[PDB]
């Protein structure tokens, strides 16, 4: 479709056609995304959030160019909040204020854009190591960057695969590692085992001095420190950056998320930003929310996340459907609705014959039971020809899959 | 300064004493930025804009996903606005519907990031070719994606100089050629000369498919089109690729852009947005006004700015005080303010000992002349030691130049 955009009528002035056609579209527009909202379950975004009490601010343009640090002559900024959030954050991995150097990403692609370039830098001839399952963004970085790049091997659960890292650094000791870590990976839900990927980084001979991480936390790297006994993400390791989405967990309106690396780092990259505007408003949400919930408030909201991760898989396994969910994760991969589109009502996330539910704080008991209710309705009508489901034992392990074969 | 972000204490459900003084702040705060955007003339935002009939969007999380034209299963998204807005940028530089590919970015850089990266696949032994006024992000670009980079020579008015361009295509005849032209330099706010540059171009052995250009419109680039008697950016022309700023000239509470290529260079890029998650509402904010105002209102606009900063320059002139305004342009380079107080206070985007005001649509002659009593009254006070003015020709040319030596010149 499109929304075309017509020459107004010479006679606009006087009747207001304009404003009133415009009034319908939007009328219409806005009812179709309080049910959209209202039925998404397969992405990774947090659609509870109330700032209304940021609604008499909504009218500037905010907009902090470059550095949050330093000052810029345009007086149309939120660098105050912006700094109190990138604290916070800073806090949060055990970085101090005068040590650290972050801000405010568009998205979770700006933020591993950001933190390899910054391995780049560190080491120009560095090879970069990524899990197959690493987001399509860290590929397109060492592209964009003219980078080469090694594509490390995968476990069933989608963890990178540290005993093929061994294989990969060991054929490449000439060089150095530039590494990216994903806290939670688009599909399954998989956290890389930083430590094991430190531990095999020094004993392939790579020391402190002759790589760099990355930690890609897009979704989970904001709800990990929260659960008690998990492996930190922290900068007391050999961590050089850590990203995270606002946009994800936290729930805004737009997208956005925060890049967090060592001040040591930026020196030698040598206006450090990707980008040159950035949208002020997006510090206002984050301090808002940082402010109303603290760690407090996200420790609830994740384990609750987790109990209902936990509640949807038990319950499709019940129903004789094949689901699994990683330790570390509020991702359920089950097993993809045959009639696609079921998977276009419910917004789900597809790949080969599998789908998945991101469970996050919008995501809520009652929303998931009507889920199950019309997923098992139109499973019987899929499935009434005596037609069976996919195995799914490739997809997801033969210890989580139930097709006749297994029940294993 | 900042604004801590402290945990609530374990009371505060009952208390509510979070909300209460995080109100006062967000008080205090509204009541700056009113009086900031009021008296704002250095940067080139236009801050006049009602989106009330947008209201009640605010509270989505809309999320174009990468490309405007393939669809994905997330249902809370804009891309029929966001279309029609790509369709409208398409039609007004004169390509049609199924030759063009763009998006809405989230700035002037991305834009620019965008289109130098395309220049690069085309031509992955180019060199990248720029003016030395061009934006720092050209130059960032350069630097991220790995390319060999020759600054170019500028005129004083801010504009490549196309003969030391030849200089520099004659010297790298072995190698295509990536421009980076601007329409509107950030400091003089310039016009390189698009057709001279592909003149130029063409008679150094450079046929098409042996070079690629972006043009950087940022902010001129939606001004230029409605200027009667204006060289034309057009995909008539051998031109690759086209950058817009939506919170330039538009007005928009959140910065964006419009990047606007065509279809052959895409395909050979092959997922082709920088960034991923992009805001949905930027889409609903440009449809909103392009609807609203038309090439008819811009034109409007745009002749008021021009109006305007011809009146800003003149004024400054009578008033003694040397400043240059190019034409193709509504930004008035002019004696830098001495005490850079004066400087916050007007919010002006200063260099050397220039700086300049950018004439958008919300900068108002009743706010210029507000500006220019405030400077002759602080210019006495700054000059009352018998110390006199900078002397600008090194800046800006000894034709626009007025200080003693000068006025005679
Ligand atoms: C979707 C995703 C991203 C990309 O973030 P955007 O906000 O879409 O730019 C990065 N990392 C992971 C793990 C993701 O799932
Ligand atoms: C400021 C500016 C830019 C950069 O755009 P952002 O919106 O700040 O990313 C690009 N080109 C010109 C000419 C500029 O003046
Ligand atoms: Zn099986
Ligand atoms: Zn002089």
């Amino acid at each position: 479709t499109s929304l075309a955009v017509t020459e107004p009528e010479v006679n606009d002035e006087f009747t207001g056609d304009k404003e009133a056609y415009m009034a319908s579209v939007l009328a219409r527009y806005r009812k179709t995304l309080v049910e959209r909202t209202k039925n998404h379950l397969g992405y990774p975004y947090n659609l509870d959030f109330d700032y209304g009490a940021l609604g008499q601010l909504q009218h500037f343009s905010i907009n902090n160019l470059g550095d949050p640090f330093i000052e810029s002559n345009y007086g149309v900024h939120s660098r105050p909040f912006e700094v109190g959030v990138l604290d916070w954050f800073a806090r949060l991995w055990e970085i101090e204020r005068d040590d650290y150097w972050g801000y405010i990403t568009n998205c979770g692609t700006e933020g591993n854009l950001h933190g390899i370039l910054v391995g780049r830098e560190m080491f120009p001839d560095g090879i970069l190591y990524a899990s197959r399952e690493s987001h399509y963004s860290v590929f397109k970085a060492a592209r964009m960057y003219r980078m080469e790049c090694e594509k490390v091997d995968t476990l069933m659960s989608g963890e990178i695969d540290c005993d093929d890292l061994r294989k990969k650094l060991l054929a490449n000791k000439d060089k150095p590692a530039i590494l990216n870590v994903n806290i939670g990976t688009t599909v399954k839900g998989a956290v890389d085992d930083l430590d094991l990927v430190i531990k095999t980084l020094e004993e392939c001979g790579f020391s402190h001095d002759r790589f760099y991480i990355h930690c890609d936390g897009a979704l989970f790297g904001l709800m990990m420190p929260f659960v008690k006994r998990a492996p930190k993400v922290t900068f007391n390791k050999p961590i050089g950056s850590v990203s995270v989405s606002g946009h994800k967990f936290v729930g805004c309106p737009m997208p956005c998320g925060v890049q967090i690396t060592r001040m040591e780092h930026i020196k030698v990259l040598s206006d450090a930003t990707i980008m040159g505007s950035r949208n002020g408003h997006a510090p206002l949400f984050l301090w808002y929310t940082l402010n109303r919930k603290g760690y407090k408030g996200f420790q609830k909201e994740v384990q609750k996340c987790l109990r209902n991760a936990h509640y949807l898989k038990d319950r499709l396994r019940e129903a004789g459907i094949s689901a699994m969910l990683n330790e570390l994760s509020s991702t359920v991969v089950f097993e993809r609705p045959k009639d696609e589109e079921f998977v276009r009502r419910w917004q789900l996330a597809c790949q080969g014959d599998i789908a998945h539910v991101v469970v996050m704080p919008s995501v809520t008991i009652e929303k998931l039971d009507n889920f199950l209710k019309d997923l098992v309705k139109h499973r019987l009508i899929w499935y009434e020809d005596g037609s069976q489901p996919p195995c799914l034992a490739s997809e997801v392990g033969t210890n989580n899959c139930i097709c006749p074969a297994h029940k294993a």
